[PDB]
């Protein structure tokens, strides 16, 4: 595919979750630059206000065609239209919590549509993520690759925690697309900063980013 | 609590769930004897037929309360009544697949009502899972303890495989009780054996049987 | 094979380790009860004194010739002299300690020797095992089973520490045998249970004691 | 402490091993530009020819001086001299092969001295590892924090094999300095890439080569 993602698009996305039994539905409206690897999202909570748990375990729920690609590498994204993609990620935390996220991605006009599941269990009642103790997910780089014919992204990834001390999390995203033909890139990496740029009290109202590029290490 | 759970009682329950995108509704009728921790159950493939992944993985998701306990271990599961009481479960696959089962169990009658939830993501297109070569989970023993103060059930399962194989996943069960006052057990074992009794070609028709018996170990 | 190993047999066994660049020598001499699946040791540090971490970490390194295996189950063990056979383990905790545990077992006359090597990294300075906190391995079922043509056993152990919670650490230790003809075993279980009898102040004189049983589970 | 470490400095290693069984000894004479982050050395296997396993899975065993610190990021180990550092590591693999490998570094004149371990087990005797179907590690980025007051650093590594699929590794690496006042960094990250840059037939002679640069990444 030859890609008509444009410069500036458009985002809007509706999140359902449960997370140690908290129902919750969030809804978001952003924009980004597709080929800048930035986008910026405004979170609604519509449905289980106020969280009872830490909002950034849900951040990187709330796209790669919003990734940095250099030419030399294959870009599964943005060859992934019209038709659109979807993902799904593990995320294993370090003190037993696992969630589930997937996203299924279309395209109308110039805004991507993101229809976001989100599943956490066995988080400790007196954790980190129950207890509202995060400060931010640090920057992170991606390892993309193919298992089984699959591209999938392996993350290291880490919370930094009140008191100057971090929590990790494994992260296993798959990526499947929808358009036939989609050229598949080799092994790569796409380093990654996502940050809450400002929210309200009880995070109802939360204003996100991300930066990313694409590269191949060294 | 004093127990007040018969000898001979009736479950409904009702799953809703999706595996690596594939969506589907799973009804089951059945019965059981809580105190020989046996049970059984007619399971009929609602919305999503033919299931496009092994049955075997959902099984498990289909109540302790079903467990032979001994005397001299607090039963936590025939003292959560008749608030009832919910468990969550990560279950993760040695070759990256990861599930998340739910379940809210409530009491009306004789009849235990379980509202269920499946979501299974990353598993390998030309996997066991996807490809339907499970053939049996192993029986297992799952041990009991308490995490953060929360019943916690963790358990080293295998899935035999055609050919003569076997397929490792890891379990983690949390068990929450809405029953005030429960004494809490220390550290014991349950010893598990589910097995599907017959099914139809596609598993749209199952008849799943489990024993299951608490024990101090030794 | 047709074992000879007696009902009766004597132990020697020579341990060196390292655990978190503290380099030590402990020698054991104990015996034990081959068909009835119980053994006692007396253990001496002999290089290395006093041990700075929790001395559980390294008892299950102290011969699964010591369990009782019932007709129906190949005997994997028991069949394996005169020739012998070695066995590795991987211990991986939950809070990143991580150790590695071999030991190549041979007989000479009722004895069986222990050629034993025991490395553990990554423990938190702070923690359990460097702050000999723990108070003892909780018993066990351990799950026999091969994996590409090789014994292994898969357990969730879990050490019960001081103030009452529990400290989990997964095992998998993988069974080579020496001897020629040996029937293998189908999946299966043994229960452990591991103790210390009883120690001097800094454990540098330990009293130790397993008691094992093989079974089909159910 | 204000480093006194060389634009050009050598290296001398001596890795004692056992793998799967196997036992080893290998011996290095290398050089390297610490400012640079670039280092290179000859590998000699002393006992133990052939090694019967994939010699890829040995070589980060064989010192972070070599990576390029930018001047916002305190360099633990540029300031870990005279009285050096040492450092201990767990690979897991995803098959089941765990390993451990520590270094205590040393430095006279202008050379570092290593005293390296490497141990191994659970390597599926099918597996790449034993087969030697590795063909090499692919560049990374390590996550660099402190745990428990510990520097460590965490890594997805993956071996590129034959056939043209991955073959995941995670690694886990602590870091002690002997040296008194350190200054330690932050949260940060180190791209690595290692290459056997040639190799007798059977590895007997190895060429290695590492480049590695500190960043605080976005
Ligand atoms: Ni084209
Ligand atoms: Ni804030
Ligand atoms: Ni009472
Ligand atoms: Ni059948
Ligand atoms: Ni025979
Ligand atoms: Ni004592
Ligand atoms: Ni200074
Ligand atoms: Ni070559």
């Amino acid at each position: 595919p030859m890609s008509l993602i444009k410069p500036e698009m458009k985002i809007k996305l509706l999140m359902e979750g449960n997370v140690n039994g908290h129902q919750f539905v969030i809804e978001g409206d952003g924009k980004g630059h597709p080929f800048e690897g930035k986008q910026s999202m405004d979170l609604v909570v519509k449905e289980g206000a106020p969280l009872p748990f830490a909002y950034d375990i849900l951040t990187t729920a709330f796209n790669r065609v919003f990734a940095k690609y250099p030419d030399h590498i294959p870009d599964y994204f943005k060859q992934s239209f019209p038709k659109g993609f979807s993902w799904e990620r593990s995320l294993m935390f370090e003190d037993g919590g696992v969630c589930i996220a997937t996203n299924d991605i279309t395209l109308k006009g110039d805004t991507f549509f993101n229809k976001v599941r989100f599943d956490g269990v066995n988080f400790p009642p007196n954790g980190p993520v129950m207890q509202k103790k995060t400060l931010k997910w640090e920057a992170s780089t991606e390892k993309m690759y193919l298992r089984d014919g699959v591209l999938t992204g392996d993350i290291t990834m880490a919370l930094l925690l009140k008191g100057d001390v971090h929590y990790r999390c494994d992260f296993r995203t798959t990526y499947k697309s929808r358009q036939e033909g989609v050229k598949l890139p080799g092994y790569h990496f796409v380093d990654h900063c996502i940050s809450i740029l400002r929210h309200d009290k009880d995070y109802n109202e939360v204003k996100l980013y991300e930066h990313a590029v694409a590269h191949s290490g060294l």
